[PDB]
């Protein structure tokens, strides 16, 4: 997260870290057994880390649970990033509490102008590289579809939205991939892609979660 703020320990209780020997992506806990992340975060050997603040120090609220299965969206295209969503099932149910809690799925899509919270452990520099150990947060609005398409000609599908600031300086970044965009208490986006981070006229692009609720619910119901 570039241009954000330190969230505070366990203030984003649905935020997970995906770990394969090291943090490599964020995700969002949507019930005691399931995490939503980006399909571009797919790999085998995932351990889901819940209750994290400092990802390099055991602080006392963590739950580390190995994934039993990952399900990439059936229409994910890794070249265009269309349908950049994946579900991860935990081998055992998380113990839900005030610091480890699921986030609600949307019942309707959010509109341009809605204020959202984007979070993660990704790079904090728009130029250069510095990775925080504690969770970072950014409040950012959803941008109009027309401004999103104008920013990224030929690249924005109906399964994507832009959020952030056309002036630059505030964005998600490398290592935030797969993490949440939460608006009015609902998971509306997943950190997906962009041109660099925090660059002028190049806002972050996010998977439009509201298009996937039926797929998420039916997949969970049978897996
Ligand atoms: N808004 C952040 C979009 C994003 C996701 N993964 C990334 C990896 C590298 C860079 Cl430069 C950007 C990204
Ligand atoms: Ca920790």
């Amino acid at each position: 997260i570039v241009g954000g703020y330190t969230c505070g320990a366990n203030t984003v209780p649905y935020q997970v870290s995906l770990n394969s020997g090291y943090h490599f992506c964020g995700g969002s806990l949507i019930n005691s057994q399931w995490v939503v992340s980006a399909a571009h975060c797919y790999k085998s050997g995932i351990q889901v880390r819940l209750g994290e603040d400092n990802i390099n120090v055991v602080e006392g609220n963590e739950q580390f649970i190995s994934a039993s299965k990952s399900i990439v969206h059936p229409s994910y295209n890794s070249n265009t990033l269309n349908n950049d969503i994946m579900l991860i099932k935990l081998k055992s149910a998380a113990s839900l509490n005030s610091r480890v809690a699921s986030i609600s799925l949307p019942t309707s899509c959010a509109s341009a102008g809605t204020q959202c919270l984007i979070s993660g452990w990704g790079n904090t520099k728009s130029s250069g590289t510095s990775y925080p150990d504690v969770l970072k947060c950014l409040k950012a609005p959803i941008l109009s579809d027309s401004s999103c398409k104008s920013a990224y000609p030929g690249q924005i599908t109906s399964n994507m939205f832009c959020a952030g600031y056309l002036e630059g300086g505030k964005d998600s970044c490398q290592g935030d991939s797969g993490g949440p965009v939460v608006c009015s208490g609902k998971l509306q986006g997943i950190v997906s892609w962009g041109s660099g981070c925090a660059q002028k006229n190049k806002p972050g692009v996010y998977t439009k979660v509201c298009n996937y609720v039926s797929w998420i619910k039916q997949t969970i119901a049978s897996n």
